[PDB]
């Protein structure tokens, strides 16, 4: 199948709710080389979206029955194996987007844009690897989450306005995850201000029509460092 | 495996939404060789519910998608090679489950409610592949489908309480057929009116543990006779 063929395959699939399917369609269009449309990117970002989506909502249920069993029922050892089974498929999954960002997406991306979302992504499909992880390799799929967002924060904060949606969202997910994830409360608190405080001194060359594309997420910015500045 | 880690690893799949796992698991119970439980055998006909019936969506979807205008020869012939990969998919599953019902299941049965719950899972595997037939296997799909919930309908008349809700379901599933697949209003009524008239005569049949699924049942019988003879 041609990529034309294929990007109509990953349509189809995403109708039918086959996402297995759309996603692989959509790993071939990306194994072409060339940088993607935008449709061609949104097909991609929810093919495995949804596809890693429903490995994560399985390995939790099986994770919270495990928790409630009696310690030497057999019933606790069947959830173990069969939760292994789904953390390897969960695996799999994040390290062919990963393997498809890396080859890929990231390096032929030529705009801006383009390579802070790619970026994010790999920092997202990180995380993800995080949850089911263990032992020393956890704090490894930590640091690679931070830092591939670290390198989409640089390139949004050189590349774009500070009231740019992309920047500011970015700014958001970043400042949280150090919140969180990093346990890094005061810089958290530093990274959310600084990008609420400069795109509040650009607010005056906003258009009137569509200020709202930005001050929402600034919004929740600021919303953020309340909350944790009481804390 | 033990049957009873086969079934725990059912249920664990059935809980995570992997009907997938879930029929594999039931097929290896099955393929033991012995009776199943009513347990086992629910959990069995659950799976391929969920495994068949996410393909007959999915069949359904694209079949919706080919019937609009479309300009484009590529995304047509997509169309057509996406619906024939779904129409394959489908026709493995209920070959899989036919095959169980004929080398296991229904000649292993030593109790007429069994017998009547697999020779109606066959009369709906069956009508499940003649929805994707052509030709004349169109043809022997249809009869196959149609001689098995005769020979489940008439075993459960003589062996079953009529509110019982595997001889309501049955009936409520063979005057579908007769609608849908065969287009005979007229057999369809017929059948459905019979099952609910039998059901509603013999109140006393019913019991508390079975109370909701034979009224559920009774209710679509209603509704579809209603609707049919409108």
């Amino acid at each position: 199948m041609d990529k034309s063929e294929l990007v109509q395959k990953a349509k189809l699939a995403e109708q039918a709710e086959r996402y297995d399917d759309m996603a692989a369609a959509m790993k071939a269009v990306t194994e072409q080389g060339h940088e993607l449309s935008n449709e061609e990117r949104n097909l991609l970002s929810v093919a495995y979206k949804n596809v890693v989506g429903a490995r994560r909502s399985s390995w939790r249920v099986i994770s919270s029955i495990e928790q409630k069993t009696e310690r030497n029922e057999k019933k606790q050892q069947m959830g173990k194996e069969y939760r292994e089974k789904i953390e390897a498929e969960l695996q799999d999954i994040c390290n062919d987007v990963l393997e498809l960002l890396d080859k890929y997406l990231i390096p032929n991306a030529t705009q801006p844009e383009s390579k802070v979302f790619y970026l994010k992504m790999k920092g997202d499909y990180f995380r993800y690897l995080s949850e089911v992880a263990s032992g020393d390799n956890k704090q490894t799929t930590v640091s690679n989450s931070q830092q591939a967002y670290q390198e989409a924060f640089e390139i949004s904060k050189k590349e774009m306005q500070p009231t740019h949606p992309i920047r500011l969202g970015l700014a958001l997910n970043f400042s949280v995850f150090y919140y969180e994830i990093l346990n890094s409360p005061e810089k958290a608190c530093s990274l959310a201000k600084t990008a609420f405080d400069e795109a509040i001194a650009e607010l005056d060359t906003l258009n009137e029509e569509s200020y709202k594309d930005s001050t929402l997420i600034m919004q929740l910015l600021r919303d953020n460092l309340t909350l944790w500045t009481s804390e």
